[PDB]
């Protein structure tokens, strides 16, 4: 029996890991893990596929979050129960700012809370802010590989106007950040987020790959 | 469109099916489909696995929704554009009422909308109500196999933990507006918590689609006695039989 | 002195009744009662006119509710204090769906909560749903007399856009259902609602009469 | 229109009256009207009973509103289309302040909007305020007959039970947001609860009409001693005298 | 050390005063004080400048409030701690009603609560109403000098549509009244407000001067 | 415009400065400016006092905001129309976390929006976030002089009393929605309360301006020991040094 309700993991599986890289789906999980040492698939239940690997001799976790705040909230809480204290989200997004180019990397400082799940953790007035160390590490890792990076606000909703968030400067949209960032910032957990710009309605697997290297390199600076 | 991104289906694959049984977990799709005739796998992507089968000669679909409102809305919407007009949610759940026993079956008339996704289809004031024909079919099917059935309100929350006022967690605490909410729902007659019915019921009720929901009770946190871990798998099979018999009546 | 603040009734008046038919005004109260056996006028205070009658040898109550949630909340609570556990609302409405015809009967499964009173009983997230047995009994009674019936959502507000609720499928509008349904569904009381379609902006006393027979026949199935 | 559906009146019946005294209960209309000159009954439908009378030679109207905001809004609106520009609400109420005694009179300056109807005339941020000339007239009239008067805020709730945090009920419970609300209103200086002033004051304040409100205190749930059941009927007569004398000054 | 966190005053400074005239800025404070007897400047810290004076032999306070609800809330609470029980606000505003003329005087009966601070004292449903005595005294003082006066609703926000509040009859806009009135009416403190109409987008220092005399004369009737 | 009403400045006075240090109190402007080169006073009206100075050869501005969001929004907006694109808020604050000591320095990453003014620039869902370059500069400057720094969330309230759940007041009470709020913010990791950052951060984050915030801790209401009343003035100087060094890096 695992120590958690959904992930199907026990504390021993993590072998002392305190950091987890949290992408959306299993395919990406394996990709991330494959960049690191001693990659081992630990469990797979529903949307939650967890691998374990090592960075500079220290164990790190990679675990899929599924779609939306709801599913993210489960993986995040269960990983925290298992000992994870630092969470780094990696994804691919579409930018909505004309000065942002495909291939560029977006580091979220905070999210527009347009979801439902974030509210189960804090009133709307509480900001969905990324941890400073985590954001720093991500910005430095991106710089380390010559990526063009934008650091700012991301809009996060439960749905899969554009003009208003664009005037407010929001760089892009996605569905899980408000939850991740809020639940971490309101519980003493550190979270950060990086996304590769694969489209801009205002070349593509390379971007994802470059985003994957960047989350891994940020992790190395955070352990 | 004639195909859909997430499910990976074309309309032709459905052979004109207009009813779908929607469990949450893709691993339970094949088993529900196997209960009917000519079961065949159509696709499988992410947590969206769908099979087709025949019931009384009519094509029927079984497709998993994954966890949560957002994931569920993507499934329903795609199935809807593929021709599905009737959705039967089948699940396993915990109960929050003392008089409800593991092995009992819950049929949901409407849900408390503690989610985000449902709000994109209708404002909060709109009820996350289940279609009467669907509810009727599900209740009569449960009565057919002699199940003990509870018909009422379900609370649909975007979280498994704080929204269901669980304190067995990393923080050990729950945000203000949720503190004491479980007791309120209980005193108000809510049968159980789950996470997808708010978006499913609201989407369908607001878009002229029929949706209904049944679930077997596998645990009860208000009861001291723990499930028979026997009676649990029996309950899941039980629920599956119910939802299939209900589809039979909605063809 | 009555046992209640407004209805002017004592528990004995109900003679053990546990079901009440709740129309809006006194004129309709007498009409309903007159369909049943041993009809007796019990009290009349302000908007609240209560008769007692018998259905298949069992006593039933008929009591006017007045206008809106506020007044309904009073009659409903006081009837509950007196022992009523099942409430059936009967009214006449205007439909807003093109496929609904005058003369048709509308059975509400749940209401759009646009009132104020419903909130004094439960947060807006709680659904204003009709009890399943009550809805069933109403649908069966309508069928028993060959009525064309529609079963769905009703919009309920305190005011005496149309296009939006029409696209959401709401069948019609009225002012008391959100309160009735919410206060009953959140307190273990059973409620159901039926209305005769007397207009459709998208023959008339017969409709009301047919709605009256239907609520009475549903009551018979619920006792 | 030249007639109105609910009240059953034509403009001519009012003989150019522009002031109306609006009690809640139709059975108290005749008695208020009888205090003035040439009292005549005009109509009576549902809980809407109206009489006309003369005060200092000017036609004045008395019309009941029935119970609740929705019923009240129908009365005010119709009277307004018939030419009424000044409304004086007269009532009997309970108090929630210990220093307020049965037999005392309350004149309302503004109301806490715990209702639904008022929101159709102005957003919550708008104050349910009473017209200054009306309030002035009512306060000076109370002082004229030597009443003990309290001038302040009234809480106007859509329910008699949970909204006034009554626990003497079928359920014995009150929804979250209302739990402890009575104590808050008290500490904030609210004098009493009633059910119609929010819609009356907001309608009038937002539509350039004058409205004012007076009520006699017939009970006090914070006091142990029960009313003299003598002093109660005296209080109602008392209030009636006040509202009539106030109309006298607003002609 | 003062008895309060911001005003820099001790209870003795007030010499028993229980009434305070509360304008927005220090310049106006001196003007008001100068109308009275024995005017003495007591303190000046940040936005808060307090003078003490006498009206008909009784001590009265004049204290600037600064800009907005936030700053007003501080002066109001601290003055209350020091013993003030009656607060009279004086300002100059722009009217938005065509029938209101420059030079006219506006006495607020209640405010549209469009600010943030008022909510820290009471839920939005609670009315931001002026005390009856205070409003009376102000109306009588205005009448005493032949001023054309309007008594009604004022819109109060944190920002430095017009058409909607105009149809609702609101006479004008300002930023501090919702806070003043709400915090006083919800704590047993008496508050009133008068403003001189210096503009009407629908001669000028005289108006202010006439508004100043009026607040002072109202104070005299309230002590 | 080429001038601004409230600050009393023309664009030329700023000599092309695009960065401003914004303390709250005008009496602290000269001292911050004196730390840099060629300090000169430009204006002084109400609580809006501004000086100009040079840092590493570049003109820089120092301007006080006064107390509260509304007053702050007027300052920022005017400075913005005069060419300022980078704002560094410098202040003194109390802490609400036991592990935070007087003399420590707080650098704010984002604020809980408990105010009214911020809402005019963006809806509540928008985060009152600080610009990353500004935050970075402030954190590295604090590390430069060896300060003990805390980087996190600040609660920005429209009141000093009820919004910071102070019970040491005239009423001795706090409105419902604020009762127990202090403990929630604490458990959620909020470092301190202040009153202007919500509007400053939201304005800038939503308008493509950079803003950052640092403050020295001069008190701690969760600690029994009272400040050294020595270490307090040292803390203010400390914070001033930090914000100046941070500007140095943002030129």
């Amino acid at each position: 029996k695992s120590d958690v309700f959904h992930l199907g993991l026990t504390k021993n599986d993590l072998q002392g890991a305190t950091l987890a890289i949290v992408p959306g789906d299993p395919d990406r999980v394996e990709k991330i893990a494959a960049l690191m040492d001693k990659p081992v698939k630990l469990a797979s239940h529903r949307e939650f596929t967890t691998w374990r690997a090592e960075l500079d001799g220290k164990p790190v976790i990679v675990c899929s979050t599924g779609i939306g705040g709801p599913s993210t909230s489960i993986a995040v809480e269960e990983l925290a129960q298992l000992g994870i204290r630092t969470f780094l989200r990696i994804g691919t997004t579409g930018a909505i700012q004309p000065h942002i180019n495909v291939g560029d990397v977006l580091v979220t400082t905070a999210s527009v809370r347009l979801d439902g799940a974030s509210l189960h953790f804090a009133p709307l007035e509480f900001p969905a802010v990324a941890d400073f160390e985590c954001t720093t590490a991500l910005v430095e890792a991106a710089k380390s590989i010559g990526a063009t990076t934008h650091v700012g606000v991301t809009a996060s909703s439960d749905t899969f106007s554009m003009e208003e968030w664009q005037a407010m400067g929001v760089m892009n949209y996605e569905m899980e950040s408000a939850t991740l960032l809020t639940m971490c910032a309101s519980q003493g957990l550190r979270a950060g987020m990086v996304a590769g710009v694969i489209v801009n309605r205002t070349t593509m697997k390379q971007t994802e790959s470059h985003a994957v290297k960047i989350v891994v390199e940020a992790a190395r600076r955070l352990l």
